[PDB]
């Protein structure tokens, strides 16, 4: 095949790079246009910058291979945030002209460092919501595209739980009207290894009042069946007077060949058998720390090895008499006595404990929102929400309109909230400017590389940019060409929502954006906008 | 694949509009052309707008995307009703050149909201007829071809019925004239499970005088066949003595591992069978509340889960002897005691009552036409006719004809009444201009949004486009070159009957359209629209 | 697919109408062109009009669409009648032009009307031919391409048989010279509703030697099957002693919910199985209507059946009302034949079809020639029918073959002769219709006023005038009657004495006098056919392909 090399690589790159930004940008503001995609025989027509991301194709493998690494880093791999995609690619696209404007590897090394400072600003300036705080709600108006009714309940449902965050799932109901299920019950991430050993053996949901649970950490596979054998017989034989059926195996995966063992050892004992229940349940989770939150709620003990079954006591064997509901997608807990709540809650404290002591750039990181994760489940209510309408396709629109606020309010809750409608970056960029220069230590050496050069006016103009496209063809830049900022602007911010027609400030009229989608979208577009300007050769081999 | 960015993706879809618009148009009046579309190996030549819609097909990929935006929402997604297709390609095509013709975001939202008013005036302006009234002879004879024997009788078959909504079948007769089969009888939406449960065991037409039926709620399967002979046997053991052969066990589905079940329990118990007639039918129907309708002609007790059967009593089970006839397609009830009917009539006003308490927009929607859908299913009486003629081919032709008067006159009771000739859209669009022009306390923004931009008179002369396809090359259009509206003839409109040749009014002549069919083209009509003319980018891939 | 809209359909519709009229007009008169066809690996040389309709093909799709339009009405769905096909198309090429020279719908509203009113002459100018009247001679020798043999013995088999209307049935035999075989046998419409129900199971030709016929009037179906049960059972219990095996089931039409209810009445009594033959046969007839009840009355006859008005009635029977005949009867899918008819039977007939023939006698001279009396006569012929097999022989194989379908036209004409009527040759009936309505409307001074407003003022009558002339004129071009000027113009006296040319002898008379005579029927529906394309062809603006 073909090898590209030279001026002609940077003349691909350049293409891509703005045909894709045209396509995305034209999304945003309120003239913001219709993206109308086809997929098989029929017709898709959508405004959301990621699906159109997601879909764009080009003809040529070189303009194809560029444009795997402009969308698909924060399209495939962006599974867990949806949000931000839009804003990524606007970034790449600003920052690659700001790294070929000044090229050489000594300007490359000053531009990565304001910038990481800039990022530096944006973490601190997140404002940390509470729970019972109003400010929720103009967060849910703005995710819900203008809904007065959800916003609404949505709301309602976080600041009525004072106390205790709301896990909430979505089914597509029946009716017109929605229909709401709280319950007081844990959710975990534990599920069937195989269909035979719930109720009915075919995979139902058996509710229990009573169990033995025991937490292994390895992968159960063929080799494991003989220790299997060794470890369940030593249980039901020595330690069988302080044992509640059924006695739970929760581990990493139970392959087939385990499986089918377990299965005949359950045969072997047809005396413990009570209303066709099964005494015996291999249970799988899809992070090792994951199976520790699931050995504190149980009271099992944890287990490195499968043939550390035989060596047990009365002290390591615990038989709780709660109630759980075990199922195919995940297991349910619902009874949970006073003594149990205790060690839960003490257990929680100490992943509390570990996140105090981070540094205030790790609290971002995926280190920390993994442990939050983890709190989350030891102490959360679930909510079943039965979406309805009036057809079909109305009913699971407003299924995943609910899940755009649930997803806007869970992230704003946990990371945080900044002033939408561009305001935010261009503070952030006039503020890393201000303090520099004015700090007088380091005066000297921030005006040679920044200043002089010319770098820090040029990444003044770079912020605009969402502010400029979200508030074009407006009452804003009405009095001249173009709308410029000066230093009054910063104290109080100037946009206009589109919904009702006014001027004011974002923190006055109620426009918000979650901190982590924000900054994520300027760390992820840097290195983006970098690899694509140091590029010089394409291998199509 | 290729992607379309810009002023190319407007052009295709001024085109593609343009084409569509020229082939279905050319149908209406009375110079209406014709239309020759090809169907394997045979031609079929047609004036029917909606055949026309549904076929129009294109070579290029980015000319058949956009086909499916215009055509298909109103051809393959609109089954309930046929008629309103022509009218809403035609209204699409108008209201995108008002879009195009003021552009910006600002211009649009004034649209939208003046074209909302009228719609909410063609919704006041609908004649709901009522059953006695005899405008229903005036649809009937424009329907039937001028028809003076047909329509007097179909009118008195719903005007005679003042209480009740007839069901009308037909049938190819055997003499000259036409023989009448008037029934006080119900059709109910139940029919067999499986073939064998009927008499002869091969799906034939059992018929009954005495049952016991029970409704369930659940789709029953593999997993409910424990629960069914745990609830077949309590009945036929326990509560024998109350209990009226056969037991009607009604629900959503039947699947063949319950239905075999079934089979294995009615060879269970011998002594109960009589004459051939298995004593225990499973019921399925193709919308819960539907069954609760189900639940109340039969006396029957709505029951949620299987297991629901062991748990019964006197109190609840209730056998009726009244007189039924199962079928493999539908069930139909015939004799119906008083006691009966007062709980049938007394449920009919609930529904009633409900609709009584609901907002105007919300009389026109699904809700509102699904729950009138109930109340004439719980009020109905079947009607067959045999129609009879002079040869084989004037009886299938008068077949045609009657089956025509009917789907007018149904449609009629049921949708609205609206004066035809392009007239009702005329006099909304001129009613709303005069309502807000003279309505002094917002005539300063009335003016400011509509009057002054032009947008008002330009959506005057829209409303005219119906009127001139209809009544260009004739006798209204013949003093000057274009005839032209006024104040005067709000009051009383001008069209001209194109089967006798006169001049007069659509209340005088009689030329009238169902109102559901006119309200629900201009809304599907302003939303596709919009979207072709807001949107910029094609994606082929 | 591609759409084509506006100019351009009008366009190709026109051309596809030139190429199928050039085609097929060609075959007609005294230069009559012929037509070489390719099929497989052979060769077809022809000049029949149909043929060449059937075989004509288009590459585009657009040409191929429209020229199914024109052919296939008078091509596939006309099966019945071969005749008028030429005559179809040449109308409809015709009546096009109208349209187009006299645009929109206020003049096509007028034409529509005008020429229904020429429909109705036609209808009224039919002679009705008698069966001893000589005329069918000349009618046989016409459609025999000039045989002086055949004609003579097919128009003698009709004249000789007077009284009785002969069904002939054709087969390729084996010697030089023709055989006829006579038979005393009646044709009936009843047919099997299933295949099951015949002999082998699988819808073959059942001969019988004894049967007990029950007629029934209504249409069956699942409505039905309790009482077939019922009905069944009575008699094979009850009245099993007087009951000659099978039990046919005559009714209007049996619904496969109804046959296969009697499928399993067959096997719930196998005792009464023999060889195969299934005792129960239900049987269909292909009528509808009141006019349709009365040949049902005429099959009960025949069989003496009783009628039977629903199918709960096969209860309630006696000896007096079964009567299980022992005749000889061969049933078929496509028709049942009836053959050993005994006396005491043919008296039964024959009282019946003078009750139907003392209905005729005591009607008016305009109702004799309505559909009443004429269906009448149909039932007549039916009651009173003979079966004729005619072998027909050859020098070769293909001369058979090609001499069996001259055998069949013949028959086809005379049948049709004597049933719908007969109307002078030579494109002059249409002219005779045309300058009769006209001069009709005209000289009647009550609609004078408006039927000068609507033809005569505008030129639509004048211009329908022209049209009349284009038969006569295919006909007699290249000939001693378009010899003294350029072309020969009708007038007032050519419509009481019309001229013609025999082409055969050479000579100028009537068509009266020479012997030159058309089925009505045909010439009727191809005005009515050539109308209704015609206006098609001309309202169409648009073709989808897709």
């Amino acid at each position: 095949t073909l090898l590209v090399h030279g001026k002609d690589a940077q003349g691909i790159i350049k293409q891509v790079l703005s045909e894709v930004y045209d396509a995305v940008t034209s999304t945003m503001g309120p003239n913001g246009q219709l993206v109308m995609i086809k997929n098989g025989v029929s017709t898709k027509t959508t405004k959301d910058g990621v699906t159109v991301a997601r879909s764009i194709r080009f003809a040529d493998e070189a303009h194809e291979l560029v444009n795997r690494v402009i969308t698909e880093p924060a399209t495939k791999t962006d599974e867990e945030c949806g949000d931000g995609t839009t804003t990524t690619i606007m970034l790449t696209h600003a920052l690659y002209h700001l790294f070929k404007d000044f090229p050489g590897f000594q300007h490359h090394r000053n531009i990565e460092d304001l910038v990481e400072r800039v990022i530096q600003r944006l973490e601190s300036m997140a404002i940390r919501v509470e729970v019972d705080d109003p400010r929720l709600y103009q967060v849910a108006l703005t995710s819900s595209n203008q809904d007065e009714k959800l916003a609404r309940l949505v709301s309602e449902l976080y600041a009525n739980n004072k106390g205790s965050y709301p896990d909430i799932e979505l089914k597509e109901g029946v009716n017109f009207e929605d229909q709401i299920e709280q319950t007081t019950g844990r959710t975990i991430r534990m599920f069937y290894a195989n269909p035979w050993f719930a109720k009915g053996h075919q995979g139902g949901v058996t509710e229990l009042t009573g169990f033995t649970a025991f937490v292994i950490d390895r992968r159960i596979d063929k080799e494991d069946t003989q220790k299997l054998i060794d470890g369940v017989n030593h249980l039901v034989k020595t330690h069988k007077q302080h044992l509640a059926l059924p006695i739970l195996l929760i581990a990493r995966s139970f392959e087939e060949a385990a499986n089918s063992t377990l299965m005949q050892l359950n045969a072997a004992h047809p005396t413990l058998v009570e209303d066709g229940r099964p005494w015996l349940i291999p249970l799988s989770t899809p992070g090792t720390s994951e199976l520790q939150d699931i050995a504190v709620m149980l009271n099992a003990p944890m287990l490195s090895d499968v043939a550390d079954l035989t060596k047990l006591d009365t002290h390591s064997i615990n038989g709780q008499h709660g109630q759980l509901e075990l199922g195919g997608n995940r297991s349910i807990l619902k009874s949970t006595t006073p003594k149990d709540e205790d060690r839960i809650e003490q257990h929680a404290r100490g992943i509390e404990e570990l996140l105090e002591g981070f540094s205030l750039s790790d609290k971002f990181s995926v280190r920390a929102r993994y442990n939050e994760r983890r709190i989350r489940t030891l102490r959360g209510k679930l909510i079943t929400i039965s979406v309805g309408g009036e057809t079909y396709s109305e009913v699971k629109e407003r299924v995943d309109r609910y899940e755009d606020v649930v997803k806007a309010i869970r992230s704003a809750l946990e990371n945080g909230i900044l002033p939408g409608g561009g305001v935010s970056l261009v503070k952030a960029v006039f503020g890393t400017i201000k303090e520099g220069l004015e700090d007088k230590d380091q005066s000297a050496e921030f005006a040679k590389r920044y200043i002089n050069s010319g770098i820090a006016n040029e990444l003044m103009r770079l912020s605009t940019i969402q502010h400029k496209l979200l508030f074009k063809d407006t009452a804003l830049y009405k009095e001249n060409g173009s709308f410029h900022f000066n230093d009054d602007w910063l104290n109080t911010p100037t946009v206009m929502n589109l919904a009702t027609g006014e001027i004011g400030t974002p923190e006055g009229l109620g426009i918000y954006d979650t901190a982590y989608a924000s900054i994520t979208a300027l760390k992820g577009g840097l290195q983006t906008a970098k690899i694509l300007a140091t590029t010089k050769t394409l291998i199509l081999g």
